[PDB]
């Protein structure tokens, strides 16, 4: 049996980028259009919040201390206590209107993230403006590929030989060969195409059996896929439609934390999804996840 | 009911710009990379073709006689009985790889056509290189706006107050307010957004109810769109994937003609679509089209 609970009714405009900090039993996440980074202590229940000067799309662990975030079209290191960010690298300078979206650290401590055109407009507009990036330990940047609509969930297989990636308007989870030692990706192929009711695929993580959990935007669900068989294994429905992301955390990585968005709802949807934008905890999935990697620069 | 016929197994590299010439009961079209203007006699069933010296991307009737056509980055007059073009105007002189794409005459005798960067491999690059133009009856070019990808299908509403325009890599059918007397457009807005499955929006033609028909390049289909409600009204699927463009012809515009492309297909997909690059005729739609305008310069 499954328990779904709102642990923190944060009403985020757009909650994203859940990451489990095991050393302090905290969850981090972002609220993208609110430009916030948040850190929620699972023991005290207290949340702290830093507000940045541009959309903050993702946040990850930095092994030397503090955190890394993608703010606007920059990779930045964050000194949480000083409420100070230092710019590590910039991308997409040629684009007048981009941001980072989803990002996540390698098995080798490289901070992967891509971009997208900024939009809340959708159905008056356009595309293919994104590209996938990685920030190496030496603070150098690689562009993997362009023509990306919305850079979204991403992860890596337990044996470090395959990269999983979602570009959301593709409606497909893709897989690449990944070289751990160099961070090269090849042989892009589709491993799962969403069903319609699955709506927009968004955030993703891998679990300790190597299956994939995809948050489904407008979907009110997260879906478990086998990437080696090509099939859906399970659907867990949430009391909110605008599920964005998910990760594993809590004791032994046995709980799932899920982000969602309160933005773009109307009065009558807010009325009966009153916890929209909250953080949900799902217990009793009967699977554990794995620990995130920490940026190496 | 819908009835589909491959009226001509032309195998066009890329067949485009269908135009019904009702005084000879013929369909004019182009084959862009073969650099051919084409004319199929719907009665004898035979196709005549003239070879130009640069890719021909559109053709239109000329009020005073013969044809106009866009050949490379040039608006040309075409006398079909000799077979050479007389340049009337050049655009994009500073872009030494641009070509015109799609073009159609105004309810007022102005030849609209926009350009794109010619592509590779072959072809395919890079990007925002295009602009939208309109040759006036005095042989002077107006320009309109740039950073287009693939200037594609275009038509006018039946009140002559709305210009509809497709830029392919925009996956959006757009509308502008349009002013007959001056050819001025303004208030560009998305009236429709393509679903993953519909692929890339290519040519298009309004019907006598004011709906819009758009050929979905790699969607093997034309979809009929309500500009005012922004919803898809029906899908007509086709024997072949690279449907490029569409127009109304046959007696009083009661039949629809779909062009297609066979360039960019592998040896075994050609063998599943024996009719890639042909001309299809669809009867049974319930609506008629409207006649083409003739160029008044
Ligand atoms: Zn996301
Ligand atoms: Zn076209």
């Amino acid at each position: 049996s499954i328990k779904i609970e709102c642990v923190l009714p944060e009403n985020c405009r757009c909650g994203e980028s859940p990451v489990w900090e095991e050393v302090s039993n905290s969850l981090l996440f972002v609220d993208i259009p609110a430009k916030k980074v948040c850190r929620w202590d699972s023991f005290t229940k207290q949340v702290q919040r830093v507000t940045m000067d541009a959309p903050v799309s993702s946040v990850a662990l930095r092994q030397s201390g503090g955190y890394v975030a993608t703010i606007g079209t920059k990779f930045c290191a964050l000194n949480w206590k000083e409420q100070s960010a230092v710019v590590l690298a910039t991308v997409d300078n040629d684009k007048k209107n981009n941001r980072f979206n989803d990002g996540k650290v390698d098995p080798a401590g490289r901070y992967f993230a891509g971009t997208m055109a900024e939009e809340t407009a959708p159905a008056v507009l356009e595309r293919h403006q994104g590209a996938l990036y990685s920030l190496f330990p030496d603070h150098h940047v690689k562009k993997y590929f362009d023509q990306v609509d919305i850079s979204n969930g991403l992860d890596w297989s337990l044996d470090h030989k395959i990269f999983y990636y979602i570009d959301s308007l593709s409606y497909s989870v893709d897989a690449f060969d990944y070289d751990l030692q160099t961070g090269q990706i090849s042989n892009r192929r589709s491993v799962y195409k969403l069903e319609k009711e699955e709506q927009i695929p968004d955030g993703m993580c891998i679990d300790a059996e190597g299956k994939l959990w995809v948050a489904c935007y407008n979907g009110g669900r997260v879906i478990r896929l086998d990437p080696v068989t090509g099939k859906r294994l399970q659907t867990v429905k949430l009391p909110v439609d605008k599920t964005t992301s998910c990760c594993f955390g809590g004791k032994n990585y046995s709980e799932m934390y899920v982000t969602c968005a309160r933005d773009g709802m109307d009065p009558e949807g807010l009325l009966r999804q009153p916890e929209a934008g909250g953080i949900f905890k799902i217990t009793g999935l009967g699977v554990k996840g794995i620990a995130p990697y920490s940026y190496a620069g």
